[PDB]
DNA sequence: CTGTCTCGTGCCTGGTGTCTTGGGTGTTTTCCCCTTGGCGGGGGTCTG
């Protein structure tokens, strides 16, 4: 803080609207926090650092965990952000159910009204992964895909399945 | 009084997960190759 302080008594500072610190993310694997822009998410990380406009993404979906503690969001790529020798046609995130958190955008009421449509406000509280459904609806006007009207016999709304030499969970949309 | 189990951090390190690479192996992709696509004079032969 004093850092800061130091360079702000210098320096004439004039931004993203949101951004998630630490968010558990399976494919790609690792901590990230995630910057929103007007057209596009900055996916920072502790090394590889990637930038997904919302002209890219396809579906966004919002899948619960077979023992009904975690959620799923899954956002389809297109086309898939790049590293090295691999692509990534899913951007994967974890989220608890017990993991709450109050955002407040770097926005005013008025500006917040013009661009999402009074969707947002300029303060919120909730659920993690309810936020970040909610800032990705707002933002890319798709429709965060469901699980349907299917249940499994064990109560849960997917199947354990291997594929290609691992296992997952199967969801019927 | 009292201290042993528990919650809640710091700290760090070692253990999880996955790019990246190499080998085995089936499959397309071109080129090459083989099969294919007007006039007259006679003669004899058959039928009645």
């Amino acid at each position: 803080e004093a850092f800061a302080q130091n360079v702000l008594s210098k320096a004439d500072v004039i931004d993203a609207i949101c951004i998630f610190r630490e968010l558990q993310c399976l494919t790609p694997r690792g901590r990230y926090d995630i910057r929103i822009y007007p057209t596009f998410l900055h996916l920072h990380g502790k090394t590889f650092d990637y930038k997904i406009p919302y002209t890219t993404v396809l579906r966004l979906f919002l899948l619960p965990h077979k023992d009904q503690r975690q959620m799923f969001f899954v956002i389809s790529l297109d086309p898939p952000i790049k590293q090295g020798q691999t692509r990534y046609h899913f951007l994967i995130l974890l989220f608890s159910k017990d993991e709450d958190i109050s955002l407040t955008l770097n926005m005013n009421e008025e500006e917040v009204e013009k661009r999402f449509e009074g969707r947002l406000t300029k303060n919120m509280s909730g659920s993690l992964y309810e936020m970040v459904s909610r800032v990705m609806k707002a933002l890319v006007n798709r429709k965060i895909t469901v699980p349907g009207n299917f249940q499994g016999h064990s109560g849960a709304q997917c199947i354990t399945c291997s594929y290609k030499a691992s296992s997952g969970l199967l969801y019927p949309l």
